[PDB]
């Protein structure tokens, strides 16, 4: 199924730019809508999937590491702990899904960053 993942601080949704299906495409914030590029399904394997067959994927384990779409393979960089406080924590990195530079505008990129309970690190279903 899946649905929107909205950033608390920005009021904008986790969005694959231009509805690309290309592996390595970095995620962004965008005004929320019903496009398939904003529908994320949480799986039992700990994934957040878009298009049914692409995984939310941490390209690295450090602060500033890009968060991208990528073909699913079961790796720990494609697993996310969905905490009750809105944080979305990468299993491999222990870092939070984070809107780059505390940005809120359309096109703000998504990265990993130290969990700090920031509004740019809190994510809600709608």
């Amino acid at each position: 199924d899946g649905g929107q993942i909205k950033g608390v601080g920005s009021g904008r949704c986790l969005d694959v730019p231009d509805a690309s299906t290309s592996d390595g495409t970095q995620l962004q914030l965008w005004d929320c809508h019903s496009g398939t590029n904003q529908q994320w399904a949480a799986t039992d394997a700990g994934e957040l999937r878009v298009y049914g067959d692409k995984c939310l994927d941490a390209a690295g384990t450090s602060n500033g590491s890009k968060v991208q779409i990528y073909s699913c393979w079961g790796g720990d960089n494609q697993k996310w702990r969905l905490n009750s406080d809105g944080s979305v924590v990468g299993v491999q990195s222990g870092l939070c899904l984070d809107a780059v530079g505390n940005g809120t505008a359309n096109g703000t990129l998504i990265q990993l960053y130290t969990c700090s309970n920031g509004s740019n690190q809190r994510w809600t279903r709608t």
